[PDB]
């Protein structure tokens, strides 16, 4: 019997994969670790469902894992959420299960451990400070200069990232409730650096047995990005940087998302890496360009199966644009017909409909050259509107 | 300001080291994590003493470490106890502190992860089963043959180690109270192996920057050990086995204690390894033979100082014997003079005297050959007696 431990939230992709897998294979046993609000998503098909409110708590996870092992051993641990990456790596190493280990997972979660390893190896990285207190921000803000970026060392700073321009900006974020979000609680590690933004790139990879099965290098542009060519001058430089990070972090199997920055000097520094599949349109941008399924392939790797990576690339420069979505009662936005009129657009993906209480949509395109992209951005930027 | 986090119990060596270091250096800041019963050992000289009930609990240690960092950053973490090895490695990796990492420390604590890593590399290891329940013992006991050894996978399982000869031996350990120790709770991962009487050796090493500064290979036997010669036939293979284990576990800095078993076939298999200095007489046995201090040197390594381990070897085969100690009212034992009469003996170290409420003593010798040892061993049992 193949016992698989799945640590997922509400992401439908791994749910559909293992649900369809159980239907076609009697040997498949699915154990699920998820939140209480996600339990009905697994209750009717999964063999075992364990409810956990906080997956980050390694102590509770170890205790739970022991109880799970009593039912039977685990052959594979599948971590499809960001909060489960470090936990997944911890469980694999501690209980002798094949897959990405703790330290490898630690480098793709803890920015402090990530930046520390890269600086020791020779991989160029932006400076940083360890921040244990919001009261240490003025001290940190003066050491490298204002303004600053303050974000949690673990995970990504979704609603926990703040830009502080001055001391009196901080002291009023300190005074307002809650101007510093959950950071004021001082229960989590933080990292801080001066807001340095230039040209940004991102490299999305798929590893197996230490080798790259697939790699796509794109460039960020309302936001968006577009996939670069292998013949692009910067492609070779980013790819070798990907090689360096992979060797340093000992990457062997799984997905990867590495963000690269280019200084005005032209130096390439490493921003952040993750064991995730590219968020938003990135996953779907790749699927249109190469006609391969990142989810289907990576999940096959996670359970030690042969991934069906048959790369059939379409010609031209493929990318996507995302449209911001403000909270409230959606009254009217740009019609689908108005987008599809624009030449080069492949698909328009709405996330909301007319008359909803709340990206709003994603525009996937296919152009022949990169010059058009900055032109297309202007037209999209032009005809987009959201009234609520 | 050199901030050092010391995680120690009641071992006097690191206490004496950092207490004298603080007296001769005011820049030295000592933070201590220990149990409440060990607090007076640090309260009068250490800068900060933090009381902790369970050092193994990684979640509460992470939370505590954050509070410690608020006082100030940490330059070095010194873990001198067995329960602190994995915790220390976790804290170093998670908080970007130089020293032995999580996985490295995990391989010298978790026998399951140890045995798994060694098997993947090709390094010979005795067979084993994962035991999640004491009720799973009869299944494991029938699978490998009786008798078997059951001990916790984490730590060294002091007084949580049991020899089980039959199924009904298990059922009487199960029915009695205390007979199966703390294992009956089924709250910790356990390991199982056939109890096979074999020759065992132990290799004590000291690492720095991935290189061996010192290495000593000895042989186990009333207990004892004696240091082997570099020209000993088995010395080169055990040393080469040490290289393999170190490479697999990526050992860079700190002490090491590797136990090796030799089968009737003459095969050398890896028993156990630990990030520790050899227990009992081992440290002083080496100290008499090589005139080097494992404690003084390793502690210097832990705080990134140069140890000048200048080996001045005395001639002859040096070793020690330890004498068992029964609980009760000690009335009379073998006098020191009777020991000192025996030619070849270097020092007699008693731990108890006549009229105490409770190893009993350690006899360090210096002989020319291994044959002498078994002559001396015969002599010790002969002239040994303990009445209470």
């Amino acid at each position: 019997m193949v016992r698989i431990l799945l640590i997922n939230s509400d992401k439908p992709e791994p749910i559909q994969f293992f649900q369809k897998d159980k239907e076609t294979n009697d040997s498949i046993n699915i154990s699920v670790i998820t939140r209480s609000c996600y339990a009905p998503l697994y209750s009717h098909w999964a063999d075992h469902v364990y409810i956990v409110d906080d997956v980050t708590d390694l102590t509770v996870m170890k205790s739970l894992m022991l109880e799970i092992l009593k039912v039977g051993p685990i052959d594979h641990i599948v971590s499809t959420t960001e909060k489960s990456i470090l936990t997944g790596g911890f469980l694999r190493s501690y209980f002798g299960i094949a897959g990405p280990g703790f330290e490898t997972a630690l480098y793709m979660t803890n920015k402090l451990a990530m930046k520390t390893k890269l600086k020791m190896e020779g991989i160029p990285v932006a400076d940083f400070l360890c921040v244990s207190q919001v009261e240490d921000i003025p001290a940190a803000g003066e050491k490298l200069g204002w303004p600053i970026i303050v974000k949690p060392a673990l995970g990504s700073g979704a609603l926990n990232t703040f830009i502080i321009h001055s001391l009196d900006h901080y002291e009023d974020l300190y005074s307002t409730s809650g101007g510093l979000g959950e950071l004021k609680k001082n229960n989590s590690l933080m990292i801080a650096e001066k807001c340095i933004e230039m040209e940004e790139f991102h490299c999305d990879t798929l590893y197996a047995d230490g080798e790259i099965l697939f790699v796509s290098i794109s460039k960020y542009t309302i936001q968006g990005s577009f996939i670069l060519s292998q013949n692009d001058p910067v492609y070779a430089e980013i790819l070798e940087l990907q090689k360096s990070v992979a060797q340093a972090f000992r990457i062997t199997d799984g997905p990867g998302h590495l963000e690269i920055y280019r200084t005005h000097s032209g130096e390439l520094i490493v921003g952040e890496i993750a064991m995730r599949i590219g968020g938003g349109g990135i996953s779907r941008m790749i699927e249109k360009k190469f006609n391969i399924s990142l989810w289907e392939s990576s999940l096959n790797i996670s359970v030690y199966r042969d991934p069906n990576l048959t790369v059939n690339p379409i010609e031209g420069t493929v990318g996507y644009f995302s449209l911001p979505c403000r909270n409230g009662t959606i009254k009217e936005f740009t019609p689908i017909e108005e987008w599809e009129k624009l030449a080069g657009i492949l698909e328009v993906e709405l996330l909301y409909q007319e008359g909803d209480v709340v990206d709003l949509a994603r525009l996937y395109f296919c152009l022949e050259n990169e010059n058009e992209v900055q032109h297309l951005l202007a037209l999209v930027k032009q005809t987009y509107y959201l009234h609520l």
